[PDB]
């Protein structure tokens, strides 16, 4: 049981060994193809890569490069793909990424700018009449509105092939509260943004894999996945005191490295699947009490 796994860990302040265990079992597989001198631009830090089995290709004819990895779930069903905080240069392959591969929905779980620092490139349009157009990659992205809450921003953003002419309705979920430092105190507004992505409907079998991403793609987004598929496990195995949280953190870990940057962020998902599973178990007054806590307003 991962609540009686929290608790001994929490009590004997342990969340350091155990996450160091991770990291020390964690699969190493090559970086071959991200550290190529010719993709240096591509990558906004030197050691977080995509290994070379999961990467996403680019359907580009001189370089397929993104610093993305498919994260592919076959226990729970889902895909993810998590890539770092798109650069100045990599804004166009990051749309190019989203269009090819079908994606519906953009998760966002940092800030452009954080404690005085770029964290992301400005990647979307912030003015409806102000639409960005990615000459490289010939994609037209026009901000349609936005829902401003107070923990998160839910924005409605039109994307089109240029070459086609085919126009898509992409949503982007943006998490706009991650504290400067450390995890937020409570996982309810974490919860609460993570459900209204799944009542979208972007994570859903029919479109292509949810983007994710923070600024490395792996600390706060690996926190994202982890959570979501814990959530989907408990749900489908219906003996959810079954899912072994360290686990499925280390099959994600085979796709993408690095996944759960502290030993705050590993009990923070702990917290949130722990908290999460009062829902999926059968409370239907919980989600109410998430919405309210968060205090959206
Ligand atoms: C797990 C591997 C990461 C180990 C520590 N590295 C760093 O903090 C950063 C990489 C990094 C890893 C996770 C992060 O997550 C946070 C976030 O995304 O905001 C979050 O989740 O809140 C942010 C940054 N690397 C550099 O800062 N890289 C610098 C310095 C450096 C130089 C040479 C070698 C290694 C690092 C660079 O120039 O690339």
């Amino acid at each position: 049981e991962m609540e009686k796994e929290f608790e001994q860990i929490d009590k004997s302040g342990s969340w350091a060994a155990i996450y160091q265990d991770i990291r020390h079992e964690a699969s190493d597989f090559p970086c071959r193809v991200a550290k190529l001198p010719k993709n240096k631009n591509r990558n906004r830090y030197r050691d977080v890569s995509p290994f070379d089995h999961s990467r996403i290709k680019l359907h580009q004819e001189d370089n397929d490069y993104i610093n993305a990895s498919l994260i592919k779930m076959e226990e729970a069903q889902r895909s993810y793909i998590l890539t770092q905080g798109p650069l100045p240069n990599t804004c166009g392959h990051f749309w190019e990424m989203v269009w090819e591969q079908k994606s519906r929905g953009v998760v966002m779980l940092n800030r452009v700018m954080e404690k005085g620092s770029l964290k992301c490139a400005q990647y979307w349009p912030q003015k409806e009449e102000k639409e960005m157009i990615f000459e490289d990659t010939n994609l037209k992205l026009t901000l349609i509105s936005e829902d401003i809450k107070s923990y998160y921003t839910v924005r409605q953003l039109e994307l089109e092939n240029l070459t086609t002419q085919e126009t898509r309705e992409i949503l982007h979920f943006h998490y706009t509260t991650w504290p400067d430092f450390g995890v937020p105190e409570s996982p309810a507004s974490f919860l609460n943004f993570l459900f209204k992505v799944r009542e979208s409907g972007s994570l859903s079998p029919e479109h292509g894999p949810v983007v994710v991403h923070c600024s490395a793609g792996i600390g706060r987004s690996g926190t994202f996945c982890l959570a979501d598929t814990c959530l989907l496990l408990m749900d489908k195995r219906k003996d959810p005191s079954s899912v072994d949280i360290k686990k499925v953190l280390l099959d994600m870990r085979k796709f993408r490295m690095g996944l759960i940057q502290t030993a705050d962020q590993l009990r923070f998902s702990y917290l949130a699947v722990i908290e999460g599973a009062k829902f999926i178990m059968g409370d239907s007054s919980v989600q109410d009490q998430w919405k309210e806590l968060s205090h959206e307003d």
